[PDB]
């Protein structure tokens, strides 16, 4: 199957992800609505639900709304059965219309649709070459009071916030947001939050979202990933991945292209990506609220390509849930079609919040989960993706490339992607009332004439090639302009490998260009994988097993006919299933500004070393206060690990004496171990 494929779960860069609230959508069944104030059909009160359905969905892909926008796979809400009641905050009455609010994780929302409704839309999705992300919200429950935040196990239930024995949720108070470790221990308002560590709870979780796998989701939006240990994250995806691996982003709130270290960490450590708002941030900067320029731009585009690991997996977008329309009164259609040009031509994996082609407005919670109001076809916006949105699946150069500022100035921006002997090339002006006449311009593409793969829409024009060298030309004002230039590839060159973090075992997908129909060998660091380990094998999609070598961070490398490809970094190789283990230390005092870290004899504790790759820095607030620090870590599980804690500040390290301490870890689920430092 080619990269391109529907079938191709483990990439979404040649995609182009429509986030919809499944209930603002389509009521396409009125036979499964709430009854009385819990409904409102006119949908004025945005917070209250409207009717939206699985049904409703299905009848968009069968008219082609999609396939005409150009959209490759939907974004529903969580699809979890969510408190019946309401809850009245402030005077005014509340629904759980977004799905966020989970009771039961193991059944369907009736309000959406049923287990049968669902599969029938996960088939018809696929029938169109439109895949399915769903999120996934394993954080907490359901606002405590209106159902005493209870969870039930597949109709059986498990335990409420109140009266919790066992201990499934934390009883901390709730967040007030002043460091990493109170929005992870503490509950997000009124937010009942689950306790990881507790292992029914772990199980209950990684039993859930099998069962979701199973019946051929093709990507999970996990939510709130910034109030969840990274250490328990991690973990469940090694679950995921080892079963059935799917392309998995999650949500961590930033508010700038400002780099962000946790962010960052998190984003290549975790095993899954992020939603780019470092990247939102400077698109609305520039095009919506012109509040900075190209530079600003371009230097978010040169400083996330080097903070993420594989920046080709974070998530972009001009606007979505949680924040104002990219459209309002002020900003005019060209500068939000300017936006959706510069996403869809863009690095990443992209994703329009409903209603853009149809320039919707809607300041705020819930102001911005407005109806769906129109499914007309003629807005510019609707156009603009059409037009790019399948660039993704035939311009390689799109998809997997690289960035390349050719040509800028605060109002113009002329950037490049290039993959292989592939490129495009986009002009911006965001100007909209003065062009802009731009000479010496450089670019890859072979000596010729191009024309404006937008066809004018958005005032583009042609251009014309001399070894690269483009002709002197005018850029109109708030235009626009794309031209590429594609060929077949010969020589092995890897695009994109998901998923990238996995134990030996797993099977991971190697996309690209060049690999030829002839099984050459994969390279696992030095390790060639040939034969049978490589289950599948062709041009674009290699899909290969992962060898049994020592746990540790490799590049991969594809040799096809003896040419070897370009080599695909920081693929990280666990050591075998992971369980999450909560490491507590004692009087484990510090100094000013030193901090305590974790490293011992496996990769995934970092192989005793004190850098980059040792777990900390550990908590010392809200499960276990200073001098006993914690902090919950992904381990290889039944195997016996040593491991020993550190002081770090300054530069000098100093490790605790004695021997090291030990534990041998259970064979599932979760584990505590509490220690002295010596
Ligand atoms: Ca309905
Ligand atoms: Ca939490």
């Amino acid at each position: 199957d080619p990269d391109t494929a529907v079938t191709n779960k483990q990439s979404f860069s040649t995609d182009v992800i429509y986030q919809v609230f499944t209930d603002r959508f389509l009521d396409g069944n009125p036979s499964n609505n709430p009854t009385g104030a819990a409904y409102d059909a006119t949908c004025s009160n945005l917070k209250l639900y409207c009717g939206g359905d699985w049904q409703g969905l299905i009848n968009k892909i069968n008219d082609n709304y999609f396939s005409d926008l150009g959209v490759t796979a939907l974004w529903i809400s969580q699809p979890v059965e969510n408190i019946f009641a309401t809850i009245n905050y402030s005077g005014v009455t509340n629904t759980a219309y977004h799905g966020y609010w989970a009771r039961d994780f193991k059944k369907t929302n009736p309000y959406f649709g049923t287990m049968a409704d669902f599969q029938n839309l996960i088939t018809t999705a696929h029938a169109k070459g439109i895949k399915i992300v769903i999120d996934f919200a394993p954080n907490h429950t359901s606002p405590a009071d209106a159902e005493n935040g209870r969870l039930y196990d597949n109709g059986t239930l498990v335990g409420g916030y109140t009266n919790d024995t066992n201990g499934y949720f934390h009883h901390n108070g709730g967040s007030d947001f002043s460091s990493l470790e109170n929005g992870i221990y503490k509950n997000l308002y009124d937010l009942a939050d689950f306790n990881h560590n507790n292992a029914t709870i772990d199980k209950y979780f990684k039993d859930a979202i099998k069962l979701w796998l199973d019946m051929g989701v093709d990507g999970i939006r996990v939510d709130a990933v910034k109030h969840m240990p990274l250490g328990w994250q991690k973990s469940w995806m090694s679950s995921i991945y080892a079963h059935k691996p799917v392309f998995t982003f999650g949500e961590w709130f930033l508010g700038s292209a400002a780099s962000d270290a946790d962010n960052t960490d998190f984003a290549n450590k975790s095993g899954m990506s992020l939603l780019d708002f470092r990247f939102n941030s400077a698109v609305r900067n520039v095009f919506r609220d012109n509040t900075s320029n190209m530079y600003a731009l371009d230097s978010m585009i040169n400083s996330t390509a080097t903070d993420y690991n594989q920046v080709n997996d974070q998530v972009t977008f001009i606007d979505n849930h949680d924040m104002d329309r990219f459209k309002t009164s002020a900003v005019n259609n060209r500068r939000l079609e300017q936006a959706l040009a510069f996403t869809l031509t863009s690095r990443g994996v992209p994703a329009i919040y409903y209603g853009t082609e149809q320039y919707l407005t809607g300041n705020g919670d819930p102001d911005n989960r407005a109806k769906m109001p129109s499914f007309s076809k003629s807005t510019t916006a609707f156009n603009v993706i059409s037009k790019l949105a399948p660039l993704r699946k035939s311009n390689p150069a799109i998809a997997y490339g690289s960035t390349q500022q050719r040509w800028i100035n605060n109002d113009v921006y002329v950037y490049e992607r290039k993959f292989g002997k592939s490129v495009a090339v986009v002009a911006v002006n965001r100007n909209l009332s003065t062009s802009a006449s731009i000479t010496g311009l450089s670019t890859s593409l072979p000596t010729g004439s191009y024309t404006d793969v937008l066809g004018g829409v958005l005032n583009g024009n042609n251009i014309t090639s001399t070894n690269g060298s483009i002709n002197n030309f005018t850029l109109a004002a708030g235009a626009t302009a794309v031209w590429q230039y594609t060929t077949a590839e010969t020589t092995p060159t890897i695009g994109h490998v998901g998923p990238v973090m996995g134990k030996p075992g797993n099977v991971v997908t190697i996309d690209g260009r060049g690999f030829g129909s002839t099984k050459g060998t994969v390279y696992f660091g030095t390790t060639a994988v040939t034969g049978a380990a490589i289950t599948s094998w062709e041009d674009t999609q290699i899909k290969v097993t992962i060898p049994s070598v020592a746990a540790g961070n490799y590049a991969v490398k594809v040799a096809a006919s003896g040419v070897n490809s370009n080599a695909y970094n920081n693929f990280t190789i666990l050591t075998g299933d992971q369980v999450t283990v909560r490491f507590v230390v004692n009087n484990a005092s510090t100094t000013l500004g030193q901090n305590l870290y974790l490293t011992g004899n496996v990769a995934e504790l970092g192989n005793w070393s004190t850098g980059s790759t040792a777990i900390g820095p550990a908590f010392n607030q809200v499960i276990h206060q200073y001098p006993t620090w914690y902090y919950d870590v992904s381990v290889p599980a039944g195997k016996q690990l040593e491991f020993k804690f550190f002081k770090k500040n300054g530069s000098t390290i100093t490790w605790e004496s004695g021997s090291n301490h030990t534990f041998t870890t259970p064979a599932s689920g979760t584990a505590t171990v509490t220690v002295n430092w010596q």
